[PDB]
């Protein structure tokens, strides 16, 4: 069992606390109580799937706890020390310090990598998608390393895939397409569209123009995520494509 420090915030899956065993945790609230057998059934095989997933640039998964009582199933996992994505960016902006290329590129390499073990899972395993792949969902350890979790269960383009925009079921590609839209926000401090409505945003994707990067980055990096933004989804590179890429190295992949 465990102690709770604080609710550190809510999700859309629920509610995430600080916790402690005395190592410090986090465990995510999924309340199954309004749910049909079926829905608490599907329920069950997404935490399952999800359960497997093993990566050093992954949210480590530990435990679960089923509480009945509360009718919640609480999900213990890494916490991370340092915090999102989401509050580099924003303290770039404050600071009008553009991020250095090379902490783009361990973020990019990490990333890549994380999600390679979903799409090509190293133990047989089904295929897994994040979904919801955002500066908010990506974690940060005490040296920075990232660790994507919160896996999904505005006028902002994260939540307008091109996939979407035609009506077609989101895949792996769809995750690159947020790679993308994320590296380029890590790189411009905003994002690649911006809009004050959908429609609006959807008109802005529909054109696929964006400003480049900042001069700040090579125009190699530039072209990499320029091409996880293309409207063709098999226009996007695969995982293996990015990591292939010549500015990737090995001092990337962990600090
Ligand atoms: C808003 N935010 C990221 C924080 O307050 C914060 C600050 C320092 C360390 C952490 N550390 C952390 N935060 C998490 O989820 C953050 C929570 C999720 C729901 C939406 C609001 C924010 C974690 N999930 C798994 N491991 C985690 N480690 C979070």
């Amino acid at each position: 069992d465990y102690e709770v420090l604080y609710t550190i915030g809510t999700g859309s899956y629920g509610r995430c606390q600080k916790i402690r065993r005395g190592k410090i945790l986090v465990w995510k609230e999924l309340d199954y109580g309004s749910m049909t057998e079926a829905e608490k059934q599907m329920l069950v095989s997404e935490v399952n799937l999800l359960r497997e997933l093993k990566h050093p640039n992954i949210v480590r998964y530990y435990d679960r706890i089923i509480d009945r009582t509360n009718t919640t199933l609480y999900i213990v996992m890494e916490y991370c020390e340092g915090g999102d994505l989401a509050s580099v960016i924003t303290k770039g902006t404050k600071e009008r310090q553009y991020l250095d290329e090379e902490f783009v590129l361990r973020v990019m390499t990490q990333l890549t990598l994380a999600l390679k073990e979903c799409h090509r899972r190293s133990d047989g395993g089904h295929t897994v998608l994040h979904r919801d792949l955002k500066p908010a969902n990506v974690f940060l350890d005490g040296k920075q390393n990232v660790k994507l979790g919160d896996f999904g269960l505005v006028g902002t383009p994260y939540y307008m895939s091109p996939e979407q925009m035609n009506r077609m079921s989101y895949n792996e590609k769809s995750d690159i397409w947020s790679l993308g839209c994320l590296l380029y926000e890590l790189c411009a401090l905003m994002p690649p569209f911006t809009a004050f409505s959908q429609k609006e945003l959807a008109g802005k994707i529909r054109e696929g123009k964006f400003r480049r990067i900042p001069y700040r980055y090579s125009d190699e990096l530039n072209e990499i995520i320029t091409r996880m933004l293309n409207l063709k989804d098999y226009h996007r590179p695969s995982v293996e494509e990015i990591l292939e890429n010549p500015l990737i190295l090995e001092h990337h992949h962990h600090h």
